[PDB]
């Protein structure tokens, strides 16, 4: 037992990671079979990369797997991500897909500097398509990822960060998380929601590690615990989300309007210094699959 | 900017847990050199091990590295580990040290599953000498790692979880963190203390993240923030704990005793509902060096 911010092993993206430097700036790449996938922005407040682009040779791009030089046979562009064809198909390119992912869902960060890795860490897709990340300069083309069954899902491309100290990316065709762009000029995140499905999963985990304190009596339909969540800056819970948590009722044998009915509590009353799985906020970076994976789905790995 | 709890990589554990089956009873083993680590447990209220482990032989030891069967040509204990020599030198085996933590250090987990890496998260060493884990049937033989240069310091090894949730293990020689057996008698950890150099670590790593609302004009002697710490289940800060929150110090321009000052204060009066690093708890799971390594110590990698 115990619930932690768990993250995927790293692993099979390690084995990804190069240092890509177009004439003398350096940013991560991802190293995929024949090609390698990095942020545009390595070819540079309002650039043409089309021309920057073109006005560039296969010899104005060095390559480095390690030690190793990755000879470079040819660039492209796609949305926001350059793509270098290479000599080389990366030996250790893993099974993996390219995925899209909509706000509320996790995946884990494998923060990079110089092509290297540096550390692990689990993130959510806010609703206002930020992640709140811990990024520094040259961490751009440090990727997200789940790995689904032995396949690497790559979600995120890091590219920016907001003045909110929050973070923005792409996913792996180059197409931004929400309405920002890879230039220098003031864009803004806008107000962040709180997700709910991901709160009441929280609290299966709880329950499911014997935490069970703030569990009540009571019930509510939908529309009156959203006429509550949503004056606490919480999304709206759909029909659908209700769907999702289906298994983690079960397994707990509390119906998911029961666990709505607690959750309304703790939001009208507070936590009356109480904690839940140690925390003193409701938590809201773990999804359905999150609280399986780590409760029990561990297990069979 | 962002600070996140940050794990290290652990492609280079990964490479390194196998499978171990003695007879039918199956969990984790650490795979470096000609040796591999495990729990003795796996030979087996309150056994005998010296005994089990003779009265067995090389063909009762499976070791399995994904596909490839490693052959045992020995076995030996030593102290709460079992220790295989095997045919093969693991040819994934990095730099590594085997360390003995003190309360208060961090480490990450690698948890593991039928020889599998599952998950990442991170760690400390509790006052009370227990973790607080994530790990289910299973699991034991999974390690806690730091990563101190190209090097890998690996600091314990999972063995049981107590009745409070809560997690214990040895060293890579054998030897428990603080007074527990790996029997199934009666053992209890007896209560934890908040690590306080941590916090004050992490009220830094806020301020260099550019949360400063809990600073104040005030200042303290040593003496008369421990009178209000320990009232609050904080360990005294010792002179050594200021001295180490040197570097922390002269980078914010916040001296440790104004930090201390700053600390007090929301020990008696509470958050007010706001947050610090997007947290409604005082968090002690950080170090000194952790601030550090995610702040700026990790663009060097
Ligand atoms: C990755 C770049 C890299 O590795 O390249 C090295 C050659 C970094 C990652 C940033 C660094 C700081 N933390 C991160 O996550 N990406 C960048 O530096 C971005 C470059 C592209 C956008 C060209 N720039 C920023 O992230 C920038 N944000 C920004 O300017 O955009 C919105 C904006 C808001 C107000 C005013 C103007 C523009 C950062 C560096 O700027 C701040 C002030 C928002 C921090
Ligand atoms: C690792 C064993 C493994 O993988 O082997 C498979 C062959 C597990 C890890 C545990 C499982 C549950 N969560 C974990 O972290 N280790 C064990 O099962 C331990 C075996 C050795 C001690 C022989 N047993 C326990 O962890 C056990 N604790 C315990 O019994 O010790 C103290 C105690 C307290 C009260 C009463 C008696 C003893 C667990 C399983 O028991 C509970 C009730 C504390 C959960």
């Amino acid at each position: 037992s115990g619930f932690r911010k768990m993250a995927f092993p790293s692993g099979k993206v390690e084995g990804c990671m190069v240092q890509v430097t177009c004439g003398t700036t350096t940013l991560n790449g991802l190293w995929l079979d024949d090609v390698v996938y990095c942020p545009r922005h390595v070819i540079c407040l309002n650039p043409n990369y089309e021309d920057l682009l073109i006005r560039k040779s296969n010899h104005n791009f060095l390559v480095q797997a390690g030690n190793v030089q990755l000879r470079v046979i040819g660039h492209s562009m796609q949305n926001c991500v350059l793509k270098l064809k290479v000599d080389t198909a990366n030996p250790k390119t893993p099974k993996y897909k390219f995925v899209r992912i909509q706000p509320g869902q996790t995946f884990s960060v494998l923060a990079c500097y110089n092509g290297s890795p540096s550390g692990v860490y689990q993130c959510a897709m806010r609703p206002n398509f930020t992640i709140k990340g811990s990024f520094l300069n040259g961490s751009c083309g440090s990727v997200g990822f789940n790995i689904d069954y032995d396949c690497v899902s790559f979600c995120y491309m890091h590219h920016m960060e907001l003045p909110t100290g929050v973070h923005a990316g792409t996913d792996l065709e180059g197409n931004f998380y929400g309405p920002f762009v890879d230039r220098q000029t003031a864009q803004a995140a806008g107000t962040d929601t709180t997700i709910t499905v991901n709160v009441l999963a929280w609290l299966y985990a709880a329950v499911i590690n014997g935490d069970r304190w703030f569990l009540n009596r009571f019930t509510t339909t939908l529309n009156d615990f959203n006429l509550v969540a949503m004056k606490y800056n919480y999304e709206p819970l759909t029909q659908d989300h209700v769907d999702i948590l289906g298994p983690l009722s079960a397994q707990t044998g509390i119906a998911v309007l029961d666990m709505c009915a607690s959750l309304k509590e703790l939001l009208q009353n507070g936590m009356n210094g109480r904690t839940i799985l140690g925390s003193a906020l409701l938590e809201d970076e773990f999804t359905p699959f999150d609280v399986v994976r780590q409760c029990s789905g561990v297990t069979f790995q």
